[PDB]
């Protein structure tokens, strides 16, 4: 049995070259993801769209749209737990859950990602209200506060609270893009790339349309 504190200490010391020599499977290096600037040929240099499996991204942090327990479950949360291996669950158990609109950081273990930022999106069981909208913004703000504090230069976000948590995809994207744009205005020097992970066609088309509005 690997023990999470020992494995985390070992992994966070390692250079990218050292990490790559131990990788279990194929990965997506950050320099194989075009900026919006490069894609559409300024903050356009600092943002990307990625349609693919977040667990493959070799970035400083991937964001997990987690549940209150932080123990994993289904969808992409489950995929991140399986890809990271059992040390992720062990570190998450020690965190004693996460509140709606808050975030907590762990090691990424078997992920190529150095860290996972776990954030708990609001749940809309029917039509959204101002609390849902505030809480979703707070997931992005709490996550980006951990990005700043942990010298994370590349981070990938999922479409937090869309799907089962019931946040309509278009209003979710507006909150996500507004929150990242406002944070980038202040913090652009300290990041190389914020990646929006937009697998479903519905999300890809929403983000494709809105990128120019927000970043150029």
């Amino acid at each position: 049995k690997k023990v999470w504190r020992e494995e985390k200490e070992r992994l966070l010391k390692m250079t990218l070259e050292e990490r790559r020599k131990e990788y279990l499977r194929d990965y997506i290096p950050l320099n194989s993801i075009l900026s919006w600037k490069e894609e559409m040929k300024s903050l356009t240099e600092k943002v990307s769209l990625y349609r693919g499996d977040i667990t493959l991204l070799e970035v400083d942090a991937i964001v997990n749209a987690a549940n209150a327990s932080l123990l994993g479950g289904g969808g992409v949360d489950g995929c991140i737990h399986r890809a990271a291996g059992p040390c992720l669950l062990a570190e998450c158990r020690n965190l004693n859950g996460c509140d709606t609109g808050h975030a907590k950081i762990t090691c990424g273990y078997d992920l190529p990602a150095k860290y996972v930022i776990h954030t708990v999106g609001p749940i809309a069981r029917g039509h959204i209200n101002g609390s849902h909208k505030e809480d979703l913004a707070n997931c992005y703000k709490s996550s980006l506060k951990l990005v700043k504090e942990n010298n994370i230069r590349s981070v990938a976000f999922p479409c937090i609270s869309t799907g089962i948590y019931g946040f309509p995809n278009e209003p979710a994207a507006v909150i996500a893009l507004n929150t990242i744009k406002e944070w980038l205005a202040k913090n652009h020097h300290e990041v190389d790339r914020i990646i929006f992970c937009v697998f479903l066609e519905v999300d890809f088309k929403i983000y494709k349309k809105k990128m120019n509005e927000f970043f150029s």
